[PDB]
């Protein structure tokens, strides 16, 4: 399984030539405290592309965990402020088999009865007033559900792009496979936020995969190991076009991971790529990135930082490639070599999802807001 998150039931028709689209993000809010007691999921969309683009070719699709899809009833969205343009309705998709599936669609070009306006190639954009409306609310879906059943499996989303002409293959890089967060979430609160740069970044994400063994970098600098990896891609969409060269404070900056508590004894190199989004024929492939760093974690059992890691430097653009200056995205990719193949360390272990979590902080560990990305590894209960 070489997909985003392990996720086992998805579409996976092939992949689209690369093009230049460079962002899209699905970011619900938490479905924690009173959202519970309505029948409501907040959210917003973020789009951003590099070259001019339009026509009802580009279709986003918003894949929604079976357990929630069986109650939705509808979503819809505002597309990106302009024109006077009107409120989008994401159309379910059904089956050859009179059933609904759990897959959504939207035209991506707000022209074409879609969220984003083609012409625009600069800062984000965002599709706001997203609401996901359920046939039931949210604490009676969660108690069918069920609380242990919610706790082994995470309520997953997965965001995409196809294309028509490429018989509605996927975009290669543009797609983003999270979870939704709940009351049992709780380290994001461990995190004070930092006064610095607090409106420079719009979303962090953080996508997940498991890589094959002995593949490597373009430069042979970067590798996977003898038993694979899961590669954490740690995704930061900015509000304009930040440079951390001339305008970060609180310098120098670090780079944060965490990993799930129970894989830190199978993790044994932990290495740091630098990737770049491209201006033209957006690749953020494995082959594409440049080892730029070996990192370390927290591995003394019972440490309050246990799984956790964090690296600087008094330039840390020699580690990330911030698109100094440019809206596009940043891409900040952590390789953890595994030290036996994923089958063995699941029989060691015999059910709840891997949980990894990234984000940048100022010097005095306070988060740069916007940047926290929480991500999962599916595990079969
Ligand atoms: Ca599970």
């Amino acid at each position: 399984n070489y997909s985003a998150s392990g996720n086992t039931f998805q579409e996976n028709p092939g992949y689209t030539k690369n093009y230049n689209f460079s962002d899209l993000q699905f970011n619900p809010k938490a479905i924690t405290g009173d959202v519970l007691q309505g029948n409501t999921i907040d959210f917003e969309v973020y789009g951003k592309h590099n070259i001019a683009a339009s026509t009802a070719n580009w279709e986003i699709r918003l894949q929604l965990d079976e357990r929630l899809a069986q109650y939705v009833e509808k979503i819809q969205v505002d597309p990106k402020k302009g024109v006077g343009n009107s409120r989008r309705t994401f159309v379910r998709i059904n089956d050859s088999l009179g059933r609904p599936t759990n897959i959504w669609k939207v035209n991506y070009i707000r022209a074409n009865d879609g969220l984003f306006a083609g012409a625009e190639t600069t800062d984000t954009q965002t599709a706001p007033n997203g609401v996901i409306t359920f046939e039931k609310n949210l604490d009676e879906i969660f108690k069918e559900i069920g609380a242990d059943n919610l706790k082994s499996d995470r309520l997953m989303y997965r965001i995409y792009l196809v294309s028509h002409q490429d018989d509605d293959k996927i975009v290669p890089g543009i797609e983003s496979t999270g979870y939704f967060l709940t009351d049992q979430d709780d380290f994001y609160n461990k995190l004070d936020v930092s006064e610095n740069n607090s409106d420079q970044f719009k979303h962090g994400s953080v996508n997940t995969k498991y890589e094959e063994a002995n593949i490597q970098t373009k430069d042979g600098s970067g590798s996977t190991g003898a038993n694979g990896a899961i590669i954490l891609d740690h995704k930061l969409t900015k509000e304009k076009n930040f440079s951390y060269s001339t305008s970060a404070k609180g310098t120098p900056w670090y780079a944060n991971y965490k990993i799930d508590e129970r894989l830190v004894p199978y993790v044994s190199g932990i290495q740091m790529h630098m990737v770049q989004a491209d201006k033209v024929a957006y690749n953020v492939a494995f082959e594409s990135g440049k080892k730029v760093a070996d990192l370390a974690i927290e591995r003394r059992e019972g440490h309050e930082n246990y799984g956790m890691g964090s690296i600087t430097d008094n330039d840390l653009t020699k580690l990330i490639d911030f698109a100094n200056a440019s809206p596009r995205p940043i891409v900040v990719r952590y390789v953890l070599q595994l030290t036996k193949p994923l089958d063995e360390i699941l029989e060691e272990m015999k059910g709840e999802d891997f949980i990894f979590d990234s984000w940048l902080s100022d010097t005095n560990k306070k988060l740069i807001q916007n940047t926290y990305g929480t991500g999962y590894y599916y595990l079969q209960d």
